[PDB]
């Protein structure tokens, strides 16, 4: 469903050089997020692809797309918006006021989106606090898929994901949720964050975060994959403790 330039461009809110955000309007009738490229960012068959597989997954927790510029000029993409930044800036500002049946509240919807894509088979090389999106109420949506930091072990040392690399990378985020959009591994250089976490050291826990909780992000950051749990399992988990404390 490519589209022409029937959209009006508004604002930006994100550069980088691989497409800079802009939010516009398309009809007029709806809101919209407009990710622009660039000129030497993406072949054209290159960006062709990965917006090929991006219209094949869907669900109410993934960034729903609209339609593509493929019509020549600053080929974008453009996808609905969301009225609420990323999970990242919207867990920094509005700070404290958030309980804890809803932070617990987001995770979920990262993670049933990010089930849905485990089980895609598809390997979100990027799942973080800025990522992901706040958007129609407390509804968390995840987006920018198809940074060790956020990384497993073999993603440092090899460059080895697999699903489960990002199950870590999801856990990293948690944290941030709970701690209300903190970075993780601050005070320290990714040329030893590495160290810190290859002896064997997790992140703190978060205040917030609770005892079952910090039961899982060590889940996600136990040092073999094979014993990090599956996003399929991961949402039984969180759907016991979101019911309790």
């Amino acid at each position: 469903v490519i589209d022409p330039s029937e959209l009006t461009f508004v604002q930006e809110i994100g550069s980088g050089q691989f497409g800079l955000v802009h939010l516009g309007y398309w009809l007029n009738k709806d809101k919209v997020a407009i990710k622009t490229i660039r000129e030497g960012a993406m072949s054209e068959e290159d960006f062709i692809e990965e917006a090929e597989v991006m219209m094949k997954l869907s669900h109410p927790k993934l960034v729903q797309l609209y339609g593509v510029c493929l019509e020549q000029a600053p080929i974008c993409l453009v996808f609905e918006f969301m009225e609420h930044g990323c999970l990242s800036d919207y867990l920094r500002t509005q700070r404290g006021l958030f309980a804890a049946e809803t932070l617990l509240g987001m995770c979920l919807d990262v993670c049933e989106g990010m089930a849905y894509l485990e089980e895609a088979c598809v390997i979100h090389r990027d799942l973080a606090a800025r990522n992901c999106l706040v958007g129609e109420n407390q509804v968390i949506k995840v987006s920018d898929f198809g940074p060790v930091k956020w990384a497993s072990p073999e993603v440092f040392s090899f460059s080895r994901y697999s699903s489960k690399s990002d199950v870590w990378s999801f856990g990293v985020l948690m944290w941030e949720v709970f701690s209300e959009g903190k970075i993780p591994y601050e005070n320290r250089s990714n040329s030893e964050v590495v160290e810190d976490i290859s002896t064997g050291f997790r992140l703190y826990k978060p205040r917030l975060a609770s005892t079952h909780v910090y039961q899982i992000m060590n889940h996600c950051w136990k040092e073999r994959p094979e014993d990090r749990p599956a996003f399929s399992r991961l949402l039984r988990q969180l759907a016991e403790i979101a019911e309790s404390g």
